[PDB]
């Protein structure tokens, strides 16, 4: 498998850091002027992780349509994803407004609320059925309908209600809970299983709005998820699957949101997931 051979060549030459730096250097650079406006200071989690202006998701509210989220539109693969930061104490309402307005079916969370002893995002969904959440600023109700805790992930059914119209929708929350505090998973086995569990649910499908993906910053683990998914989809679609170049796909995705894949380790892991995903397929 051509990409496997490249993988093995980089391993042997110990050139993961160099390949990764090359991607960093070639990556797109677009303005994030809205993200930097003084009034949006409290809507951003990380100073160095902002959505580009051209691909940012706009809230359908008048005056301050800003949320730290980007639409990644993969034309050839015919897949779209919304990558966003983990919600802040003051942006949970915005987060669900976006889910509502973008017509998303699924939310993909790749972090734990607390990792390395620090808070990585707000507790933005209800943990108990009888204790629903109301987001007064965006007039939305959120109810935990069911929860299925598995080994490497937890899937939740949530009901999102637009209080203005009393319209309701079912949202699936796919929560990968086993990404290690340091480095990356030893085997891509569980992450691929998880990705295919998300696929199974219809959350990535054309009949729904784009899936909403986040980790703490919405670029590292999040990038890995969308990158693996897109590469595998392209391998199924093309007459020549060996033509799928992960570096090129990653560079295309970076036209839509900065920093996707934060480390050389994450790049290596992304190759691994794509290689093993293809081998399983087979
Ligand atoms: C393609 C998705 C996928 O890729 C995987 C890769 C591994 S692996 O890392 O352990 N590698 C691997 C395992 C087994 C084979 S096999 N059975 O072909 O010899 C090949 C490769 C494990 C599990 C999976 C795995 C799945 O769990 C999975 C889950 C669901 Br739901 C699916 O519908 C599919 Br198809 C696959
Ligand atoms: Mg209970």
């Amino acid at each position: 498998m051509e990409m496997e051979k490249e993988f093995e060549q980089i391993d042997k030459s110990g050139s993961w850091a160099a390949i990764y730096q090359d991607i960093r250097h070639e990556a797109s650079d677009f303005p994030c002027r809205v993200a930097k406006l003084p009034k949006n200071k409290n809507r951003n989690r990380y100073r160095d992780v902002s959505p580009f202006d051209h691909s940012r998701i706009k809230l359908h509210q008048e005056d301050n349509d800003y949320i730290n989220a980007s639409l990644i539109k993969m034309e050839e693969a015919q897949r779209s994803y919304i990558l966003t930061q983990g919600p802040l104490p003051n942006t949970c309402g915005h987060f669900w407004e976006m889910v509502w307005e973008q017509k998303s079916r699924g939310v993909v969370m790749l972090n734990r609320v607390m990792e390395k002893g620090s808070l990585k995002c707000a507790q933005y969904w209800p943990q108990k059925e009888e204790k629903e959440m109301i987001f007064e600023d965006t007039n939305l109700k959120l109810t935990l309908i069911s929860e299925d805790i598995k080994s490497y992930y937890t899937v939740r059914q949530l009901e999102l209600e637009n209080l203005t119209t009393q319209e309701t929708r079912e949202i699936l929350h796919f929560h990968y809970t086993t990404w290690p505090d340091f480095g990356v998973p030893e085997s891509p086995a569980s992450f691929l299983n998880f990705l295919f569990k998300v696929r199974e649910s219809g959350s990535l499908s054309p009949e729904h709005g784009p899936v909403v993906v986040h980790c703490s910053a919405g670029i590292g683990r999040s990038g890995t998820f969308c990158l693996a998914d897109t590469c595998l989809l392209l391998m199924d679609k093309r007459k020549d699957p060996s033509s799928v170049d992960i570096k090129k796909v990653l560079l295309e995705m970076r036209k839509f949101r900065m920093g996707l894949i934060q480390t050389a380790d994450q790049l290596r892991f992304s190759y691994l997931a794509v290689i093993e995903g293809a081998k399983f397929i087979m």
